């Protein structure tokens, strides 16, 4: 008897919408550049009894007995984090990435401070200053962009900002930055007004544990990421510091300044992932992801779409909408019609509003997981092109739904489960 | 193949450090107040690929594709949680108890502003205005505490208190209290002070859920809960209201304003503790719960100890050390010796810091899970009564652990599974 036995004995409902939840992972294209396929091992660490432990504190300072076992598990996650990133500290206790940057606001901000970060419509997270989010309710939040000439960063620019705005914490790492990331210029920027220097790499954070990006660690205060995007471990978020005296300090703002007991199912996950992504089939892997990214913008530039910035140097793209006078929330729909998953996304200098946008976010991570290669990238770019440029034509959605099938039958997503 | 040998397979150093954190949950008396033994379905739904979608919005309103069957689930634990808790309103995203007293902070406060709860060394929370969390570090906080005669509240003092203090909030529901909180006249005394008033009933939730402690759902603005202690569901929290506007204005804290994506697997499991909590079953262990903490806390004063109020209304109890000359770190510790899990617990108007303690806290939620009725529960206080009596006695140390073994193979835990 198992434990998925007892769900379907006792929960026959919920029991079932897992299963159409399992059909529908392996029956879609899932470009959403956030998502990928964790694995077999991470899902069992997450199945486990480790739910039952409190372990408020730390291994070794604990405020609870019997976290023997817990502390054995929690320090070897950390100490992969630490190889993973080469870095001197790390707490594996946030719950997401929300949580990891808010604890690091309690540890270096007080209310009212000002921060700068990128503009959202540019692809900052709502984390970095949002007006509906703490960080932009709760402290003066400025923005940067990039050129309207290039669609990517101008260090000079940003520079003459932080000079104008004078933040106490500059944040870079980005939700829809498709290129490389200078960590060195923006110590500059930030040494030269004095502000402390966050990366939130959350979602190119696979992409710097296989050398693929540059690793901000060695230069920034503090790297914020989660675990589940190009990392492909469990939902939740970590927290890295060059500096273990501040590290020291990062821990106090997780437990006890802003969470409670830590999810140490999901940390057994995290270590889990963590090794995963520390053997030479991950450097692979996150090298075919970004191949796969590229191939997709550069068919999806044959097929006469604007790829913001005019291409990629990671997971993700932003698709401008012009070439086809469609709106990001009606190509969301066209494409969700034809069993492909991907997001909305406003671009740089949208003249559209957040909830309607000029643009579609799409990445390789999780389709690359289940083994797709270039060739299978341009065949995705040409079946959304198709699409996108014939949202009346029935027969072209048959096509593109039938085209869909085919990848999803070639590429098995988790054939051992059901 | 199951995802568990796949574990061992490819991470034989987290799979054996699981394996032993199984064996350390069936051979020692989990006594921690706030402990549980999740189902096996719940654990099922927590190992599932639900880790794997982005979700972040609400039901039917989602700022991703693909989210149907999620839509499903968590509409499911929502209307689950509305059944059990007799509310107009739920949100199952939060991911701890802690989140969930934060966005609701979010949405009624700003930082400055003045709360009011339960002095922590009382029993009140961290997050109810502890000066090492937000709570106290960003907003001023103020704190009733119980009479120092009874060692329960008085409902007059706190009336004068909150008269005095002019709170914005006021929280109710604590982490160490052992008697039946009045929720009408918590709300009689926010109404005088014009005070919003929240219920954290955490500790309590199942209790409440199976109608054994009075429901402050009708009564207050907003009810907190997490879903892991006598809920008996997976760790992550809960936010409930009466009022079903407000709880439209909870949402909007929960995402965007303090979270990203929920953890749908989790929450798929909050549905399955929901549905199990529903069953009569978990109404009659329910009262075993408090019939069981009742026994402990009887034999205690049997074998000469004080019990903080004199007794217990609820699952837990607060041991004062006085009688054996024990400082609660030192009881903590004397009782793991014998395989006894617990947690050390300021007593009210103790004289040791928090960091030392007088007292010791125990609670019979996990064990009545395994199945141990009165009679043991009087055994396991006599096991504890006999340790801390005879602290230096090697033959009496031996003599506890082995009638904690025979208890733990009296009453297997989670025997299908290795
Ligand atoms: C009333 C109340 N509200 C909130 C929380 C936080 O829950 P979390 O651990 O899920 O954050 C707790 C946790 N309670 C833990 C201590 O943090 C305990 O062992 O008692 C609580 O007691
Ligand atoms: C840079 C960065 N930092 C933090 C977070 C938050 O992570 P969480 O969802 O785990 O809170 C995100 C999430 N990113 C989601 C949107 O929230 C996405 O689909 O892009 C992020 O992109």
């Amino acid at each position: 008897q198992t434990n998925l036995d007892f769900l379907l004995q006792t929960d026959p409902t919920i029991s079932g919408m897992m299963q159409k939840e399992l059909q529908r992972q392996r029956e879609h294209l899932e470009l959403i550049a956030s998502e990928n396929f964790t694995s077999p091992a991470v899902m069992a660490t997450q199945g486990s009894v480790l739910t039952n432990k409190y372990a408020e504190g730390l291994p070794k300072k604990r405020y609870y007995g019997g976290c023997e076992f817990i502390d054995e598990i929690e320090q070897v996650a950390i100490d992969r984090a630490k190889e993973l990133f080469g870095a001197a500290s790390a707490n594996v206790q946030p719950h997401s990435g929300a949580q990891a940057n808010f604890a690091v606001f309690l540890t270096l901000l007080k209310p009212g401070d000002k921060i700068m970060g990128m503009d959202l419509s540019h692809g900052g997270h709502l984390t970095h200053g949002s007006p509906a989010n703490v960080s932009g309710k709760w402290f003066e939040a400025v923005h940067y962009g990039v050129s309207q000439e290039t669609e990517q960063l101008d260090y000079d620019h940003i520079l003459e900002v932080a000079r104008q705005e004078r933040p106490k914490l500059i944040i870079c790492g980005y939700s829809a930055y498709p290129r490389i990331i200078n960590f060195e210029k923006f110590r500059a920027i930030a040494d030269e007004v004095g502000a402390y220097l966050l990366a939130d790499i959350a979602h190119i954070a696979g992409l710097v544990a296989s050398g693929h990006h540059p690793n901000p660690v060695p230069h920034c205060d503090v790297v914020t990421t989660t675990t589940h995007k190009t990392l492909r471990g469990p939902r939740g978020g970590l927290i890295l510091t060059r500096d273990p005296e501040l590290g020291k300090k990062f821990n106090k703002s997780v437990f006890p300044g802003t969470q409670g007991g830590p999810l140490e199912h999901v940390i057994a996950g995290k270590a889990v992932a963590f090794g995963e992504a520390l053997k030479p089939e991950f450097k692979a892997y996150s090298g075919q992801v970004i191949a796969n990214a590229q191939a997709m913008a550069q068919q999806l530039q044959n097929r006469g779409f604007k790829i913001v910035s005019g291409g990629t140097d990671n997971h993700l793209m932003l698709v401008d909408l012009r070439s086809v006078n469609l709106t990001g929330k009606q190509a969301d729909q066209l494409v969700s019609d034809v069993n492909i998953t991907a997001n909305k996304n406003t671009v740089p200098f949208d003249p559209e509003s957040p909830f309607v946008t000029s643009g579609l976010r799409l990445g390789s991570p999780a389709m690359t997981t289940r083994g797709l290669g270039t060739e299978d990238f341009a065949e995705i770019a040409n079946i959304i092109a198709d699409r996108l440029q014939n949202p009346e034509d029935e027969q072209v959605k048959q096509a593109c739904v039938q085209r869909v099938a085919a990848l999803c039958e070639r590429f098995p997503l988790y054939p051992h489960l059901n």
